[PDB]
């Protein structure tokens, strides 16, 4: 009984459909893209050409909604990398000492993650993916949405797909601003923090011995330095490859040419480690860039009026600067927020509004973590009324910088910091008295003076082939 229509069959759409199919009789997913029968790139998810980190907070939720996905990913060559034990990270405050595991991440191509997640979701035959289909209009009116009018691309035929609940998960390029205007809703407040960040990515074949058990390697900008923020991330993915993504805010953008890529990874960032490691590896693709890096949020939950039966989640409601790596975990948290309101309110009037509000809460930590560190860069453009980002942003940042500094050399502060940064704990968790006590206790290990690489990791950057 009852039906859902989900707009967009990407990460948020697949997760939300798996959840919804446990609460409604059927789920229909509408997408204008064509979907490959394998782990390939597709036009509807262009961001898949860049490094994607799936933090524990999101990965645990993916596993809860689609049990077995983690093992299927690992069986397909994805890597489970412990945090901080499995990462070599030059932070704004120095090298992170590699304490024992506190959290983790899953490292693989976004194409593989999407394929795996889609396959697992569609094992439920009550979920149907309708490809190559345009979304023309929401059915109903500003008081209640009752489905969607769609158009088949190949035939051109239009039909109405009924729904008790429509969920827009069409991503950063969502047409809901248009769909909701034509439904007769007021325009939502648009909030953004635009550091002008640009990505550049090349794929590499790792040295053969380093195809597994290799760390996540990141060189971070110093958000406190009045200069463009540039980063470099090297991430293992399946089939013995490394995805390397470099990034820079306004005035420090990485170049488009293959030669400038390696120079940026050496000299454009604060430490050349990633540039050093890609010099061991074989490039496989030419530089691809992306400017889809603005933190942008639409406050649908604060509209004066909202239709029954409509919810927007994922990048369609809040999108982030990807350097912090939260988007997929924010969407997963947002799916559980909808599930929470479904369990509390079933389909009574008030469901959609309460879910939209809960989704606003769900994305708030990812939103603050990204925007708090982007607002300071030279030439950052902002449109916000959030006092946390302006008036007393410095005080919020003074505490974050003290936590961030102490986390590099104190295990208890690190454990709390990585719980928050993986979206495994809430923002307030850091004000726990015991955390602030550890912060005041300060460092328990010396600051590393060199990249904290293990001998047995560096040993695997060479084959030893030309040696009798
Ligand atoms: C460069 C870059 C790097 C990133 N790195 C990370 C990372 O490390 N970690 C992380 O967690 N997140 C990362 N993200 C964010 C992540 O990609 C998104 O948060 C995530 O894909 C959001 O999922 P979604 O389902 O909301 O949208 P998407 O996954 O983009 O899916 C949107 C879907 O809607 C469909 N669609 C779009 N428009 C229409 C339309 N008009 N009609 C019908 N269908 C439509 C598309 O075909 C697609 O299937 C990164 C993003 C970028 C750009
Ligand atoms: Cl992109």
């Amino acid at each position: 009984t009852r039906s859902a229509v989900v707009l967009g069959g990407g990460m948020a759409g697949m997760l939300v459909s798996s959840m919804l199919a446990r609460h409604v009789g059927s789920v229909t997913v509408i997408d204008r893209d064509a979907f490959p029968a394998g782990p390939d790139l597709r036009k509807g998810v262009p961001q898949a050409r860049h490094a994607h980190i799936l933090w524990s907070g999101g990965a645990r939720i993916v596993e809860e909604l689609l049990p077995g996905t983690t093992d299927r990913l690992l069986g397909a060559g994805a890597h489970r990398i412990g945090i901080p034990d499995g990462q070599v990270s030059y932070t704004a405050y120095g090298w992170q000492h590699r304490f024992p595991e506190a959290q983790f991440m899953i490292a693989c191509s976004r194409a593989l993650l999407d394929w795996t997640v889609r396959e697992e979701t569609l094992r439920e035959e009550r979920i149907a993916l309708v490809e190559k289909t345009e979304v023309l209009a929401l059915l109903g009116d500003a008081g209640r949405v009752t489905g969607v009018r769609v158009r088949d691309q190949e035939s051109g035929e239009e039909r109405e797909v009924p729904a008790d609940l429509v969920v827009d998960t069409t991503g950063r390029g969502s047409p809901s601003k248009r769909l909701l205007a034509e439904l007769g809703l007021p325009a939502p407040e648009e909030e953004f923090v635009d550091s002008g960040m640009v990505y550049a990515t090349r794929l590499f074949r790792a040295p053969e011995a380093a195809a597994t058990n290799f760390p996540l390697v990141s060189v971070h900008a110093d958000h406190r330095a009045g200069r463009p923020g540039c980063n470099a991330v090297l991430m293992p993915i399946e089939d013995g490859r490394w995805i390397v993504t470099v990034s820079g805010t306004r005035g420090g953008e990485p170049p488009a040419d293959d030669e400038g890529f390696a120079r940026f990874a050496r000299d454009g960032v604060r430490h050349p480690l990633v540039g050093e490691l890609i010099a061991k590896a074989q490039p496989l693709t030419s530089v691809e860039r992306s400017r889809s890096t603005v933190n942008r949020r639409l406050h649908y939950d604060r509209l004066a009026t909202w239709p029954e039966g409509l919810v927007v989640l994922g990048d369609a409601v809040a999108a982030f600067n990807p350097v912090y790596g939260h988007g997929m975990s924010a969407a997963a948290h947002s799916v559980l927020a909808l599930r929470s309101q479904l369990g509390q309110r079933a389909f009574q009037p008030g469901l959609a509004r309460a879910a939209q509000r809960a989704i606003a809460v769900a994305v708030d930590d990812a939103w603050v973590l990204a925007t708090s560190h982007d607002i300071g860069y030279p030439g950052c453009r902002t449109q916000t009324r959030d006092p946390r980002l302006t008036r007393h942003a410095g005080e919020r940042q003074r505490v974050t910088d003290l936590v961030g500094l102490t986390a590099t050399r104190n295990q208890v502060v690190n454990r709390a910091a990585v719980a928050l940064n993986t979206l495994s704990a809430g923002m307030a968790s850091m004000q726990d008295p015991a955390v602030m006590a550890a912060v005041r206790r300060g460092p328990e290990v010396p600051a590393p003076t060199e990249p904290p690489l293990r001998p047995d990791e560096v040993a695997r950057l060479v084959s030893g082939a030309g040696v009798t």
